[PDB]
């Protein structure tokens, strides 16, 4: 089996450790790191490779991501390049991906996925305990989209559709490398595409729970990712899903305390950020949205406002966005950012602040309400 770690700008020791771990695992045939560009991290790994290959008996290689897609050159190009390397330079049966920034990696992650594949699953997704204000792109953008657009499918049930930890069988990887929609997503949209396409193709999915968290590197640092993940959904909005998928979730443990109590984003800076980067055009664009959202987002010019951005309003807003949002347009991008920011704040003050369990229950019930609403059409 091949284990891939896509990396951009990571601390070498961090990644090297993970490579060590995967290299030492009895079911791993080869390790490939897939870099954005030849940098500090890249050279550090190119160098350590031999010492590690001798120690473990496992080939270890670094390669550069090639431009296989047509959006921003980002993580999608990396993953896809690894897909190509996997299929064209190796004859291994299964491929894993794990983020490079991870600091809680262990052999048991590899084991759990390998054993689930042995059981018969086509794709294995690792999911993790999250803090109640973590993964607001996942919930408010991805899962919501899937719920509103394909309410009868397994799509909105996928726990972490944006997660980069997974395992594919050779044929699944091949199908994905063949898909033009997949190939195109060179940017942060890659993960959404793997999720969408594997489910749409009727691959059988298992999600395994990693009880210890996912420890990696820690609101507007997220802006590109927000737009690109929203773009991905938008680009798929006309696709049809023509078959069911076997889909099963390892039962989750109670969240660890240090994760439930993890700090979270900066509320003050977020509120302040809602009042910044306005332009008249942003203000004319709001004309496209419903009155409460329009009035709401406009008030943010003078002071932060978010009570208006409830569940229903978010869904309204989502539909307007689906139809009018233009990736690449700086005013649309900022506007999506503000809009999503208010939703996040709303969820934080009216739901998350009521407690971990409450917030979790709320999120699942939200998706359900969205599914039912969409199915009535
Ligand atoms: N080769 C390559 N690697 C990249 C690039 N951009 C990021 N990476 C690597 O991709 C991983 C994820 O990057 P990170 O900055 O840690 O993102 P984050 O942890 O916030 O993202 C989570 O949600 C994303 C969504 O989608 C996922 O892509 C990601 O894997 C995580 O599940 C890390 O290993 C990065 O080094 C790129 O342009 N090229
Ligand atoms: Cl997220
Ligand atoms: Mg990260």
């Amino acid at each position: 089996s091949l284990v891939v770690f896509p990396f951009k700008h990571e601390h070498p020791e961090v990644l090297l450790h993970n490579v060590r771990v995967a290299a030492a695992h009895p079911r791993v045939h080869e390790v490939l790191c897939i870099g954005y560009e030849r940098d500090q991290t890249y050279e550090a790994v190119e160098r350590a490779a031999p010492e590690i290959s001798r120690a473990t008996g496992t080939p270890v290689s670094v390669r550069l991501q090639e431009r296989l897609g047509t959006l921003r050159p980002g993580k999608g190009d990396g993953m896809n390049t690894a897909l190509r390397y996997f299929l064209e330079e190796t004859q291994w049966e299964r491929i894993h991906f794990y983020d490079a920034d991870i600091t809680s990696f262990g052999p048991d992650w590899i084991t759990k996925a390998e054993e689930a594949a042995d059981f018969g699953y086509g794709l294995v997704r690792h999911y993790f305990p999250r803090a109640s204000t973590d993964a607001m792109i996942t919930w408010m953008i991805t899962r919501t989209g899937f719920a509103l657009l394909w309410p009868h499918t397994e799509l909105s049930w996928i726990e972490q559709p944006l997660g980069g930890e997974l395992l594919m069988r050779r044929e699944v990887a091949a199908m994905l490398y063949e898909d033009e929609r997949v190939r195109r997503r060179s940017d942060w949209g890659i993960d959404t595409l793997y999720t969408f396409v594997t489910v749409a193709a009727g691959v059988s999915i298992y999600e395994c729970y990693i009880p210890e968290g996912k420890a990696h590197r820690l609101l507007d640092d997220l802006r590109t990712m927000l737009v690109e993940c929203f773009a991905a959904i938008q680009s798929l909005q006309h696709e049809v899903v023509g078959q069911p998928a076997i889909h099963r979730q390892e039962h989750p443990h109670r969240v660890p305390v240090h994760i439930a109590e993890r700090v979270g984003y900066d509320v003050e800076a977020t509120l302040h950020r809602l009042m910044q980067h306005w332009t008249p055009r942003q203000v004319e664009l709001l004309e496209l949205f419903t009155t409460p959202v329009r009035e709401g987002l406009r008030t943010c010019q003078r002071r932060p406002a978010f009570n208006f951005m409830d569940e229903m309003a978010w869904a309204a807003t989502y539909h307007v966005l689906l139809e009018h949002f233009q990736p690449g347009d700086p005013d649309w991008e900022e506007l999506l950012f503000k809009l999503w920011t208010t939703r996040v704040l709303n969820y934080t003050m009216t739901v998350a602040l009521r407690g971990y369990d409450y917030a979790q229950q709320y999120l699942y019930r939200m998706l359900g309400r969205y599914r039912y609403q969409a199915a009535l059409e």
